[PDB]
């Protein structure tokens, strides 16, 4: 509710839940971000003098994977603060929880960006505690409504397990997960275990992908296979050929 729609870039977007803007801003039925800084003002005109001053095309960090017209920017909320912030308070207009905007520092945010000429432009992001006991390898997750459901999203949660396999690690997302954020998590474990079944111990699927063993067990038990369905494997492959947006382990510079 406040704010309710934003401008950003050539995107209209209305927001699913309010955001502690700081007051005045918090009390306004329309936003106007800058799409690279992600700062927030009050009406186009200032929008206009400010895309005349900023001179960001990307986000404020290294570029750690690239692929066609594919970014990932590695942003540390120790050195690009504000930025992080202006991300989180944008963020929160699509989750119903975030922990309070201003204490970045503990998080990485993995920036996903669709480039063209008029530079690199914000799809979605997940941050990553920096220490975490857990083992989460996700506190949060985002596509933003213009870039839904195209892939955006598995293509981000793939990527947090490369980063993942390429700690050592299994991983997972910290929970409890929003209703959404079960339902893309649980799509992907089960078309990683098909796929990988088709192409084929939860150990060792364990190893092989990033996926801790809680998930496989979970998704296998789901899938009534905790033991092959061969149909059910067989017929997501039919589903699959019939992922435009998909990482690439040998674009990654981390
Ligand atoms: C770890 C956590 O913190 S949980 C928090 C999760 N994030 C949020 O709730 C923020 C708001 N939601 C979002 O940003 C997005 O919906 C995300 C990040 C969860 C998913 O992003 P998308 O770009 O839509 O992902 P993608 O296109 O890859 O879809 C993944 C799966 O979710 C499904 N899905 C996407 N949107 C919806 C929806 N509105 N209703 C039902 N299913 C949906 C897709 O159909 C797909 O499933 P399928 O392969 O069985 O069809
Ligand atoms: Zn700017």
């Amino acid at each position: 509710r406040c704010p309710s729609v934003i401008e950003f870039g050539k995107y209209e977007i209305h927001t699913w839940y309010s955001s502690p803007y700081p007051q005045e801003y918090s009390r306004l039925p329309k936003l106007y971000l800058c799409e690279f800084c992600l700062k927030y003002m009050k009406s186009r005109t200032i929008l206009q003098q400010h895309m005349k001053k900023c001179g960001w095309f990307h986000p404020p960090a290294n570029e750690i994977y690239r692929k066609n017209n594919i970014s990932v920017f590695e942003v540390d909320g120790n050195v690009s603060t504000i930025y992080c912030q202006n991300l989180c308070l944008l963020a929160k207009l699509f989750l119903d929880h975030k922990t309070l905007y201003y204490d970045v520092e503990p998080f990485l945010f993995y920036v996903l960006t669709q480039n063209d000429v008029k530079g690199c432009h914000l799809v979605g992001y997940f941050s990553k505690e920096k220490h975490c006991q857990q083992k989460y390898n996700v506190s949060c997750i985002m596509i933003l409504p213009q870039y839904q459901r195209k892939g955006y999203g598995r293509f981000l949660i793939d990527f947090s397990y490369l980063l993942s396999k390429r700690e050592g690690q299994a991983g997972s997302p910290e929970k409890p997960l929003s209703d959404l954020g079960r339902l893309s998590y649980m799509a992907y474990w089960k078309s990683v275990i098909l796929e990988c079944l088709y192409h084929q111990s939860i150990k060792k699927l364990s190893k092989l992908t990033g996926i801790c063993p809680q998930d496989i067990t979970s998704t296998l038990h789901h899938l009534r296979m905790l033991i092959r369905r061969e149909k059910l494997i067989q017929d997501h492959m039919a589903k699959l050929q019939l992922r435009p947006v998909d990482v690439d382990p040998e674009c990654l510079r981390w």
